[PDB]
């Protein structure tokens, strides 16, 4: 098999960030996951931004088209999908702000069946090539369990609609996983796995303002010298997982296209006192916006970290270099994992700086991706101009 190029396409990212679906260089990236709807207590999933996802017209888009029509950021990622048929799209439900919602419908067989049933109708309806499922965290035992029950109905309800269109093609089951072990731990990994088509390991926020010392937030290895300045490692998480029976090629390794910032610090591993500003919340800033003036560049090769330091402020910023993303691509290869995902879209570079760019370069090329043709058929939406293709 190849390896998968995934990416978040953030759907408030239209808004102040100015960042839009046809800004997306299609052609290296193999999935993108719209994130994010929203989950009703009884189970039933939403768009959570109908201007952004579904009623935005933009140019191209008419004002009189015959029948029930889809616009939006939605439209988009068809047109994308169109033009790049190894191009697939996933509908990602929950994330971080979301997760409280999981808990409720999760725990009975009526709430689960329903998100299986409603998230399946947006995937059909839509043009999605399957379901992201992001819950952050399963906080205990049960809800533990609940999750693979969950994930057991979403699973029964894509083959069911497989089943009925026996000549296309077979739907995607997704989910964004924890790399602290506190979190992972309590995860039933296995059984999981069997509904699963890939992981995608969220190897990031490693270290952040919640924490009394700054530390490297994305690290591959721990640091052997300077233990204090990583919490956390993404190797420990893969080793795990493998450990735990899910195969490697399964697992996704995650990659952050912003960096978390530390103020008033002699360096990294000491203590720091706020995070100073952002590029648009405070602490955290874009890749693209990197590096900052005043700021020495340090590049950790061995444990595949790199930050920005500025002397005079005594400013911190934990961030991938291009470099050190081709580390992270080495590790993938020689791991053979199932390839890298980025949170998020807006942040990179374009160009020979890009991260996404260099990562795929490093995986040998787009001739090196996973070749899986995408669906364009969806006899059964309830939109005409989804249905007959966004002919126009």
């Amino acid at each position: 098999g190849g390896f998968r190029s995934v990416v978040y396409f953030v759907n408030w990212a239209i808004y102040g960030r100015g960042h839009n679906p046809q800004d997306l260089k299609a052609d290296q990236f193999t999935h993108i996951l719209y994130a994010f709807a929203n989950i009703r207590p009884s189970g039933e999933v939403y768009l959570s931004d109908t201007w952004a996802d579904t009623d935005k017209h933009y140019p191209g888009d008419k004002w009189d088209e015959p029948g029930n029509n889809v616009y939006g950021c939605i439209k988009q990622m068809y047109l994308l999908k169109k033009n790049n048929r190894n191009l697939k799209t996933l509908l990602s439900i929950g994330g971080w702000t979301y997760s409280p919602n999981f808990k409720t419908p999760a725990s009975t067989e009526e709430g689960r069946k329903k998100f299986a049933d409603t998230s399946l109708k947006l995937m059909k309806d839509l043009g999605f090539d399957g379901i992201d499922i992001d819950w952050e965290y399963p906080e205990d035992e049960k809800q533990a369990n609940d999750f693979v029950l969950l994930l057991k109905a979403c699973r029964e309800a894509l083959d069911a609609y497989s089943a009925k269109h026996p000549n296309g093609k077979k739907f995607l089951l997704t989910i964004a996983s924890p790399a602290g072990p506190q979190n992972y731990n309590k995860l039933k990994l296995a059984e999981m796995d069997k509904y699963l088509d890939f992981w995608n390991l969220m190897a990031y926020d490693f270290s952040g303002s919640w924490d009394k010392v700054s530390g490297h937030m994305s690290n591959v290895f721990p640091s052997t010298t300077k233990p204090e300045s990583t919490p956390f490692s993404s190797d420990k998480a893969v080793k795990d997982y493998i450990k735990a029976g899910v195969p490697a090629n399964k697992i996704v390794l995650g990659m952050p296209l912003y960096g978390r910032a530390f103020a008033s610090t002699d360096g990294i591993g000491t203590s720091f006192n706020g995070v100073g500003g952002g590029s648009w919340e405070n602490g955290v800033w874009d890749y693209k916006d990197m590096p900052q003036q005043g700021a020495q560049v340090t590049e950790l090769e061995d444990i595949a970290a790199s930050y920005s330091y500025d002397k005079n402020k005594r400013y911190l910023i934990s961030y991938d270099t291009v470099k050190i993303a081709g580390k992270k691509a080495e590790y993938i290869t020689k791991n053979g994992m199932g390839g890298g995902m980025w949170w998020e879209s807006s942040s990179d570079k374009t160009g020979n700086e890009s991260l996404v760019g260099t990562v795929v370069n490093g995986l040998g090329g787009t001739g090196k991706l996973e070749q899986r043709e995408n669906e364009l058929s969806y006899p059964e939406s309830v939109y005409d101009n989804l249905k007959n293709g966004m002919p126009s």
